[PDB]
């Protein structure tokens, strides 16, 4: 296939799941049991960009939805925001630069470098219930790293 994808959850260090708050927001907050069905299912794909051994180019998008998370200046601040595209274009394997994370991997978890805006990461609050944002700060109070679970498809 042109464009490669994978479909996956992905999980904070601190066990929390990510779910869709509002119409283009992300939360998270630690689920289990039942609720588990909740969490957003990503299909990530693999576009172009500078790649390396240890980090790779990728998009992230709502599998079957034509929503992907975008990073963003909004009110002189690089922000984390869900964006709607033209489901016919999409996804594809040059996407715009701000669709565009380095995703990394250390220990044995992840981290989601921001093509757009270098040293910036898609980080989740220790607290609960809390907007999954884009931060500037790595291995302070934030959660950046994560684990990757594949689904079934």
């Amino acid at each position: 296939a042109p464009v490669r994808s994978l479909n996956c959850t992905l999980r904070d260090s601190q066990q929390k799941s990510l779910v869709m708050s509002g119409p283009y927001e992300l939360k998270a907050l630690h689920l289990q049991g039942q609720d588990m069905e909740q969490q957003v299912v990503w299909s990530m794909s693999f576009v172009q960009g500078e790649e390396s051994n240890d980090k790779i180019p990728v998009a992230l998008g709502l599998k079957e939805k034509n929503l992907y998370l975008s990073c963003v200046l909004k009110d002189d601040k690089p922000t984390l925001q869900l964006e709607s595209v033209d489901p016919k274009n999409y996804p594809k394997k040059k996407m715009e630069k701000r669709f565009v994370f380095n995703k990394i991997e250390i220990n044995n978890k992840l981290e989601f470098e921001s093509a757009q805006f270098p040293n910036w990461y898609i980080s989740t609050s220790q607290a609960e219930n809390m907007p999954v944002f884009l931060g500037g700060t790595k291995g302070g109070q934030d959660i950046t790293d994560f684990t990757m679970q594949f689904v079934s498809s």
